[PDB]
């Protein structure tokens, strides 16, 4: 089987008959996990194993950013700092900050792969303007050059465990704050010269992208996730990006602008998304699976988000010097 364009979630800590039906649908391509799917490491591994048993080509992801966004914080998972902490460390010691960023990346990816997960929806590349509360301390730094090199060092640590990455929220969620959709009335050039710069500078170190549920009125009235201008003209065209594009959670009502989930899913894919996220309502996601009108190009990019190579099980990772080394550095540096 080949991955479909829909990423959804399962009902709980153990796979159900309804999950198996949904996982087997041709338009299913991924699973995203949340805190309700984690009891302990043993349970989570059995869950991810059973998911791949139903659909061997499935992509399994999770929002593991650190700080305020980390689904798995217990039973050995290292509580990671808010990315804003790394920008603050950068301001005291640039090179040390890049060293810690990689260690955070490797810890993050290694622990996730030990439980059978492919990727995390990280890093946040939004600039820390201080404007967006939903972003807040999830942003690395105000300076796009600092965001680039810190995020790059983190993506390097992810790659050391064979894990990819996903920058967000394109073209930038940091400026709009802004219950309807946020709006950003800056000019295209202003958005390109700063918020978009990390996506451009990261080059091949950027594996994927999530667009923002934000309307940039001076560029396109459609939200970035449903904007062919942003996803094709800018990202694919002007920047030459060839990585995967995941929509932001379509379950966010205001993002759909009066349309159904299925209609919003068709618009996102039509705009340029390779995969769409429908979180926290599997039955509504199943309606999308069966009503979707919309692959060759996308399937290639989706397959390339699978974790590369073999992963260390927990019994092996806990005794690995590199893992132990990263743990110590994180404690001392922060
Ligand atoms: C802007 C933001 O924080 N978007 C996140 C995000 N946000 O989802 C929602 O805000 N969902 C929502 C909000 C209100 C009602 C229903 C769903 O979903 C993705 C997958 O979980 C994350 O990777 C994104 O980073």
């Amino acid at each position: 089987t080949t991955p479909g364009p829909v990423m959804l979630d399962v009902v709980g800590t153990t796979l159900s008959r309804d999950d198996a039906r949904r996982l087997a649908h041709p338009n299913t391509g991924g699973v995203i996990l949340f805190a309700r799917h984690f009891q302990n490491r043993a349970q989570l591994t059995a869950l991810t194993d059973s998911i791949r048993a139903v659909r061997e080509d499935i992509l399994i992801a999770v929002d593991h950013e650190g700080g305020r966004v980390q689904r798995f914080r217990t039973d050995g998972f290292t509580v990671l700092p808010a990315m804003r902490r790394l920008g603050e460390l950068w301001d005291r010691d640039v090179l040390l900050a890049t060293k810690v960023a990689t260690a955070v990346g490797y810890i993050l990816a290694a622990e996730l792969r030990a439980c059978g997960i492919d990727m995390s929806f990280t890093p946040v590349l939004d600039l820390d303007y201080g404007h967006s509360k939903v972003i807040g301390d999830r942003a690395f730094h105000r300076d796009p050059r600092v965001v680039t090199l810190l995020a790059k060092s983190l993506n390097h640590g992810l790659s050391l465990a064979g894990m990819a990455n996903c920058g967000k929220h394109f073209p930038g969620h940091g400026f709009a704050e802004a219950v309807a959709l946020p709006t950003d009335d800056r000019t295209l050039d202003a958005i390109l010269e700063q918020d978009v710069a990390p996506y451009d500078w990261l080059g091949l170190s950027l594996a994927a992208v999530i667009p923002a549920h934000v309307i940039y009125t001076q560029v396109d009235k459609r939200p970035a996730g449903f904007s062919r201008v942003w996803l094709q003209d800018i990202l694919r065209g002007k920047l030459g990006f060839t990585g995967a594009i995941f929509s932001d959670d379509l379950s966010m009502e205001a993002a759909r602008e009066g349309g159904t989930l299925t209609q919003a899913a068709d618009a996102a894919l039509a705009a340029g998304c390779d995969m769409v996220l429908v979180c926290n309502q599997p039955d509504a996601a199943e309606v999308v699976l069966n009503g979707l009108k919309a692959s060759a190009e996308s399937v290639r990019r989706i397959k390339r988000m699978r974790a590369r190579g073999k992963a260390l099980k927990w019994d092996k990772l806990i005794a690995q010097p590199e893992y132990l080394q990263a743990q110590a550095l994180l404690s001392s540096a922060l």
